[PDB]
């Protein structure tokens, strides 16, 4: 079928090359109530990954009575617990910002939450982790309905006009652009939509809410320490967070 | 706030304990084109599940020239793997069926494909990984703007009436339901949809459309083998695919 020459489009993206796999660990020793989404082109720094997921476990604090029984990462108590964090590290950046909406689509709320989420984590950083910050802010605000007795997500006061609910979710960063540390993104959500459970279970992109939402969080760089002279059980302890 | 007695509602579903960790994996040494869904009790028993994943990737052909250039898990090539797996096991079932639907919401097309998927795993097996099974599918045919250049997603020919695309993912499943055996059940979808791809990228499950959908897939249960006592190397190893 006679070899054309080649029409090299340079806009072209390519396929990833990228390995994903997803782990739910029933019935761990300990619960852990943030969702962990690891980037990590060197598998010897999981451990560490899950090890950060757990010491940020205990930053996690109940939201006020008015707005119902959930939990959600708190940046102050986030602080607080990076201190003790051991091997040490530094808080990068943090922060406690509003966001809000009047009857806009939920893709707008989407890009607003990425906006402050793309400031904490930076150009670069941003950049090399666009697909899965893209999806887990998505997942935030849609796709709930197979997400809605998960550990991560607390649901808050229900009323005719609003539901109130909490997402946990947690990034850890290792790659080119980070080095020779690990950054770790824990990020506890705070929403207020103006609609029932039944229709935010159901909500897509396309939908149209006003939305009031807090957003806690820290980057938190610890330097990088290789795993693979330890044993399978400790990382199984890690995941247990009996480590 | 006086003590109330207890109004226990027996159908009030509790929330999951689970913990769900994410691991993307930048440039692994050799290319898997599965997305790795694994439910384990016993995190002992990862290593198993990511090699049962790397053993199944070498099931995967290309489609016919009319499709496109797409991958898809192969039935008839995944029995032949199925054999030269160590440590052996045994292919309780299989199936390749063509599933069809005109001018039905996205959400019925999710539901025949569970249909034959809870014929492949059975009532109990079905049940106890019943919400990743449900999301799984429902990201086969939703929430593919973020999917879209993965490495488990091949986008074939593309008219202006209809887009072919295939999604490869694979289950692992260890806990209560399964025993002293490890399931695996790789799943190769060859999909037709009667829409442009830029539309399908956005599809919801409130959306509308014709399929055309061959389902090829198997369950292999193999016995279980602990990796406590190997190193962290081995595993880092197993999802390079260099073990
Ligand atoms: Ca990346
Ligand atoms: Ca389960």
């Amino acid at each position: 079928c006679p070899l054309e020459d080649i029409k090299v489009n340079p806009w072209k993206t390519p396929q990833s090359t990228a390995r994903v796999i997803t782990l739910r660990v029933e019935d761990p020793n300990e619960i852990n109530n943030l969702l962990s989404i690891n980037e990590i082109d060197n598998p010897n720094y999981i451990l560490q990954a899950i090890m950060l997921a757990n010491a940020f476990q205990n930053a996690l604090v109940p939201t006020s009575t008015d707005f119902g029984d959930a939990l959600r990462f708190s940046m102050p108590k986030g602080l607080e617990i990076a201190n003790t964090i051991t091997p040490m590290g530094a808080v990068v950046s943090y922060v406690d910002q509003n966001v809000t909406q009047t009857n806009n689509q939920v893709s707008v709320m989407i890009n607003k939450v990425l906006e402050v989420l793309k400031t904490v984590l930076g150009v670069a950083l941003s950049g090399s982790v666009i697909d899965q910050l893209t999806a887990a802010v998505t997942n935030t605000f849609t796709n709930l309905n197979t997400q809605k007795n998960e550990a991560w997500i607390f649901w808050g006061k229900e009323t005719a006009n609003q539901t109130n609910y909490t997402y946990n979710v947690l990034f850890a960063i290792q790659n080119a652009q980070t080095g020779g540390v690990m950054y770790c993104v824990p990020v506890g959500f705070e929403i207020k939509v103006s609609a029932v459970k039944e229709q935010v279970l159901f909500f897509t992109i396309q939908d149209s809410a006003s939305y009031n939402v807090n957003i806690q969080s820290l980057k938190f760089a610890q330097p990088l320490v290789s795993s693979s002279q330890y044993p399978i059980a400790d990382l199984t302890s890690a995941i247990n967070g009996t480590l």
